[PDB]
């Protein structure tokens, strides 16, 4: 019986799940049908660990994720969502190269596909990829999403500035 517990962010309430201390969703869930969410048990205490590193995430201190994952999904979507778990911080990638990397030259569009259905949101990395064209995709609010995502990476103060002295 998975637990979900959500919180707040800014780029709205994000929306934690699985079972115990290992992580299987993660979306912002509000305004779309999702039913499954009616079949799990609320509990505000849990995943803290991923609550921690989700706000210092957002204050920019964070860059790389300490969690326990259990992705579900198709062998494509996994392979995938692995490949995405590459993607360092502030950097992007095209569904092109994530094709390659995994194996399947020419399978951009499928990876923009398998990308939609990403369970867990920001610490696997969906709004990292982007096609030639740099456009973003997205349902709706995911666009605004992805967007604020990608320009709060690219905006991170460097983090040792004695480097200059």
């Amino acid at each position: 019986m998975v637990h979900y517990r959500t919180i707040d962010s800014p780029i709205g309430p994000l929306t934690l799940a699985g079972h115990g201390s290992v992580l299987t969703n993660l979306r912002m869930l509000e305004q779309t049908y999702e039913p499954s969410r009616t079949h799990w048990t609320p509990d505000p205490g849990a995943f803290s660990g991923a609550v921690d590193q989700l706000n210092a995430y957002f204050a920019g201190e964070l860059t790389e994720f300490d969690v326990e994952l259990d992705l579900r999904g198709t062998d494509f979507q996994q392979r995938v969502w692995k490949a995405l778990l590459t993607i360092p911080y502030g950097e992007t990638r095209s569904y092109g190269e994530i094709a390659d990397q995994i194996g399947a030259p020419g399978a951009a569009r499928a990876v923009g596909l398998a990308n939609g259905h990403n369970p867990i949101a920001i610490i696997v990395p969906c709004h990292r990829v982007i096609g030639a064209s740099g456009k973003l995709t997205g349902f709706g609010g995911g666009i605004n999403r992805k967007r604020a995502l990608l320009e709060l990476e690219k905006s991170r103060a460097p983090a040792d500035l004695t480097l200059f002295d």
